[PDB]
């Protein structure tokens, strides 16, 4: 019955009307994980929704949002992203998606562990990366 919160700003800020992914827009979600408990979470979701449409142009816009998250939430949203459930969400991505979405999601892990190199609670991407170097993906 429970509506996601971060469904209406995540769907504009990567419509597929949009010339590229709006800012504005991005900014104000970033703002609106570090407000609640279950930011981070419920955004996080949201935002995976969208990288996983049909249309590359909006996984493409979801994927810039992704990397804004990471970026400005702080290590709250690095221990939403260090889950199984984002795990099975990048296997399902790589699996179906555009190679223009594949290199984008792909990027951003080999970004993440250099970011998250230091912190051990943070190891999750570096362990996705070469579980996935064994099947045989490449990570430029």
């Amino acid at each position: 019955f429970a509506t996601n919160p971060f469904d209406q700003d995540v769907e504009k800020a990567t419509s597929e009307m949009n010339t590229a992914e709006d800012w504005g827009l991005i900014l104000d979600i970033c703002d609106k994980v570090g407000q609640s408990r279950t930011g981070p979470k419920d955004c996080l979701r949201s935002i995976m929704r969208r990288v996983n449409h049909k249309d590359p142009h909006v996984a493409m816009q979801a994927l810039t949002l992704l990397g804004a998250c990471v970026s400005n939430c702080g290590k709250i949203f690095h221990l939403e992203v260090c889950s199984r459930d984002f795990a099975s969400e990048v296997s399902n991505v790589l699996n179906k998606g555009h190679p223009k979405v594949c290199e984008k999601l792909k990027a951003l892990m080999v970004e993440w562990t250099d970011e998250f190199k230091n912190d051990p609670q943070l190891s999750l991407i570096s362990a996705m990366i070469k579980n996935l170097k064994e099947q045989g993906v490449t990570f430029p």
